[PDB]
């Protein structure tokens, strides 16, 4: 039996699926700890930029979980992604410990821009800026990639990098009441929010697990972007980003929530 995690329903992905929108034909890179082979995922390719971890399989769990929020397959098992037919790519930029470098992340962004990705999900961040990272965000953006990044989990009223950069779409986390999760960073540069508390997804060992974080919110938006791109193949990264924001549900101030809660039904109507 398949279940629909609450956040998938909260962002109204099933209504998009009912209109024939699944993310088919849209390439989404998950820049994370890898993605493990799993019967509820279809991994089309990828690359590793972590020295000593040449495989794109996930030694941590985080990247597999993020990937399933984007694209867990629509079938009779497991869970269901926002964009269950997205073309999913495992871009390992963080190792099994959950960390990498600005250089490995930049290499994954350049890979995305050189390999035809439409969306790159970066459920990762640091409090400090990086010239290396910014250059790669801008390069990927010039190549048509919509870079979607997590605001961070410190609870502060400023957001992490690379989410802070203008050419990243920064995503914070909400709870089941449509309040900002206490940990979700906010402030200047925040674009949108999505569910990030008690989010069940695919996990290594061919299982399913729940996590909290802005890392869990981010893939809801990356998946919604893929639905919008399937509906509107001619659109640019900027057009998709703007439409997701313009169709989000206001939840409060722009400083706490950006444009508000992503709404895949309104974005694909
Ligand atoms: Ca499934
Ligand atoms: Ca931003």
């Amino acid at each position: 039996a398949q279940s629909v995690p609450w956040g998938i329903s909260r962002v109204q992905a099933p209504a998009a699926h009912n209109r024939g929108l699944t993310g088919s034909g849209v390439k989404v890179a998950v820049l994370d700890t890898g993605i493990s082979t799993h019967p509820d995922l279809n991994i089309r390719g990828g690359a590793s930029f972590v020295p000593g971890e040449p495989s794109t399989q996930d030694g941590n769990g985080h990247g597999t979980h993020v990937a399933g929020t984007i694209a867990a397959l629509n079938n009779s098992i497991g869970v269901l992604g926002v964009a269950p037919s997205a073309e999913l790519y495992a871009v390992k930029v963080l190792g099994a410990s959950g960390s990498g470098s600005v250089s490995s992340i930049a290499q994954g962004l350049e890979w995305a821009g050189n390999n035809g990705m439409h969306v790159a999900n970066l459920s990762l961040g640091s409090p400090s800026p990086s010239a290396t990272l910014e250059q790669a965000v801008n390069s990927a953006t010039s190549r048509g990639v919509l870079v979607v990044a997590a605001s961070g989990n410190s609870g502060a009223g400023s957001i992490s990098y690379p989410a802070r950069y203008a050419n990243a779409m920064a995503v914070g986390a909400t709870d089941q009441n449509n309040n900002r999760a206490s940990f979700s960073q906010y402030g200047a540069g925040l674009d949108i929010v999505a569910p990030g508390v008690n989010v069940q997804s695919t996990y290594p060992g061919s299982t399913y697990a729940s996590l909290n974080g802005t890392s869990m919110a981010t893939p809801h938006v990356a998946g919604a972007a893929a639905l919008v791109k399937q509906k509107n193949p001619s659109w640019s990264n900027v057009q998709i980003r703007n439409h997701l924001k313009n169709t989000a549900t206001s939840l409060g101030s722009t400083n706490l929530y950006g444009s508000g809660l992503v709404n895949a039904e309104a974005a694909t109507r």
